[PDB]
């Protein structure tokens, strides 16, 4: 494989970062938690570093093609990833040859500035059938888990409510409550840099 994961201590002030990120950035959804549950905040039990020498080669390499093909900028943002494949990109890294071409902006891997919309793709597309043991969306046991990535956005092609992304172009931001959500066409332009394992918390 090739990856290591460093746990990252509570008192680490980059465990707080990922952990504020995580926290501040959930939103009342459109839904009313039909995908994601019911929720206003977390219980953070796991932040762990993504090391992997091979992917961030990887990661780097096309950082700097994209970069050459946006003005000298990468447009390099952390976001949120959710699906049920988190195991395996951690491994092998994000691979566009898995994305789903009926997806709302075609054959791309999703991100999100807000946790809450990536939490909405942990048991996959809709949250699917919810956690494997309840078949639940809203289960407040089940452990989740996201990835907090280093993606490179270089020029975004601003679309609303695709195999590819289009010509000049190296990602699509869609704007559909309008949470953003930023996809990729290519694995290597994201790296899985934080693993957080959590669970939604029931409100009082
Ligand atoms: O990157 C991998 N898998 C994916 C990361 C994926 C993804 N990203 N965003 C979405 C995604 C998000 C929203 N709408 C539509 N697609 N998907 C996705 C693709 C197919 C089924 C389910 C999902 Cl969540 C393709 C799930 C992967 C899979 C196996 C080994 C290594 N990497
Ligand atoms: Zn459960």
């Amino acid at each position: 494989s090739g990856t290591i994961l460093i746990d990252l201590s509570p008192d680490d002030k980059e465990f707080q970062s990922v952990e504020e990120e995580m926290q501040s950035t959930v939103r009342e959804h459109r839904d009313g938690g039909h995908a994601g549950g019911i929720f206003n905040r977390y219980n953070i039990l796991k932040i762990q570093k993504v090391c992997n020498k091979k992917l961030w080669e990887r990661y780097t390499h096309r950082r700097k093609e994209v970069s050459e093909e946006n003005h000298n900028h990468a447009n390099e943002r952390m976001l949120f990833h959710g699906s049920p494949f988190v195991n395996a990109i951690i491994h092998k890294g994000f691979d566009e040859r898995h994305a789903y071409i009926g997806g709302m902006f075609g054959a791309g891997i999703y991100f999100a500035e807000n946790s809450s919309k990536s939490n909405q793709y942990v048991y996959g597309i809709g949250g699917g059938t919810g956690c494997p043991v309840h078949k639940d969306r809203s289960c407040y046991i089940c452990h989740r888990q996201l990835l907090f990535c280093r993606v490179t956005l270089g020029k975004s092609f601003l679309q609303f409510s695709m195999a590819h992304s289009p010509p000049g172009h190296h990602s699509v931001t869609g704007r559909p409550l309008a949470l953003a959500e930023y996809v990729i066409y290519r694995g290597e332009q994201a790296y899985p840099e934080y693993l957080i394992t959590y669970q939604i918390m029931r409100p009082e």
